[PDB]
């Protein structure tokens, strides 16, 4: 396209604003198709997963109440049941994860700590250009074109 | 449900494995409905957004080539066009964001730095219970029931 004068811009920005209105409504129909699918899926499978619970439980009390004689891992053809040992490391009772860090740090244990550092671009903003230059940063100042539909 | 004997478990784990097979196929149909919607949406709007580009550009060269006389922000009824000043702070040319941090830190500027610390649960794992206790951590050891379909 070639926009040779002010009327021809006016033109373009009516078309553009027609596309925005079209597109943005293509994207309403998709979110109705997707909305509907998520709703069918979850409609049909809520009762199946309710039933799977009852049964899952079911076998559970049975396998505990009968535990001592019965087991490792009893094969049931359709799959295995049984008991497994999972160790997890967790906070002590009244101790937050930040208190564990400060302790790791009081004791000098840096292997205990995971750090992710980042530059604070907002204390930066109120610096002069020279202070930025010393920390390896520059203000990039753009004059950019904007079409801005109503 | 009440699973009073080994045959009745066998029962349950055939049903369960039927649900898993049903559900997990409800969830294939949804991802075909959603797959299809994302594909219609993006089919109809690829040409509309191609056209929006041509026009967007279009007005752009026109507004630059004609810049000095023409502008702030010319109103076109359907919306505004023009030029705006956006300042952004960015890395200097051969300087990574980690070198800017180390510099911030060489100079003692802690306001420049954003930290997010975290406990390394993997150096933890090879600790005795007592070392954990001092940093406020405990090994929680669970014996859990597992039904595990084939």
């Amino acid at each position: 396209v070639i926009v040779a004068d002010i009327r021809q811009a006016e033109g373009a920005l009516a078309e553009i604003a027609t596309i925005d209105r079209k597109v943005g409504e293509i994207e309403a129909q998709m979110n109705e198709a997707i909305d509907a699918a998520k709703a069918r899926a979850s409609q049909k499978s809520a009762p199946l997963l309710a039933r799977r619970k009852e049964l899952e439980d079911g076998v559970a009390t049975f396998a505990t109440l009968n535990k001592t004689e019965m087991f490792k891992s009893l094969d049931l053809g359709f799959g295995t049941i049984g008991f497994r040992l999972s160790t997890q490391i967790v906070q002590m009772s009244k101790i937050t994860k930040d208190m564990t860090l400060e302790r790791l740090r009081q004791f000098g244990i840096s292997e205990g700590i995971r750090i992710k550092e980042d530059v604070n671009k907002e204390a930066m903003q109120g610096w002069p250009d020279e202070r930025l230059e010393m920390v390896g940063l520059k203000r990039r100042t753009t004059d950019a074109f904007y079409i801005e539909i109503n």
